[PDB]
């Protein structure tokens, strides 16, 4: 479905994220070959990164915001879980994560379909 939420959660909260100078690490898939993370996927089950979540606001895949949210959700929680609490990574998350509820804060109230 097209909602008003999903536009907004695409058009102000993704839009911000996307561009933002810690977005980077989290733009594609953690990659545990390349970043020789041999036990990631044995922690981590349900792997999640803000290309994916893009690509779907993109096509539609969502029904509901609450979808969507739970993506970023699970991206930022999957982080914090594998990573050590000093990680520099942990710091980026979190600062993308605060901007992710500021906005998510004001997104409109009531879910239409469009
Ligand atoms: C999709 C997602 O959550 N990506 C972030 C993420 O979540 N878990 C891991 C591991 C990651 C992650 C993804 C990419 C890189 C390159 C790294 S890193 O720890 O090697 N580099 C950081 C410190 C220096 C700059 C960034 C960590």
């Amino acid at each position: 479905r097209v909602t008003n939420q999903l536009q907004y959660l695409h058009k102000v909260v993704m839009k911000a994220l996307w561009k933002h100078q810690f977005a980077w690490p989290f733009r594609q898939p953690v990659d545990a070959v390349k970043l020789g993370l041999p036990d990631y996927h044995k922690i981590i089950k349900q792997p999640m990164d803000m290309g994916t979540i893009k690509r779907r606001l993109e096509n539609n895949y969502y029904w509901a915001a609450s979808e969507c949210m739970q993506d970023f959700n699970t991206m930022f929680t999957n982080c914090y879980i594998y990573n050590k609490p000093t990680d520099d990574i942990v710091l980026m998350a979190q600062t993308l994560e605060k901007i992710f509820l500021q906005k998510v804060a004001s997104m409109p109230q009531e879910e239409q379909e469009l």
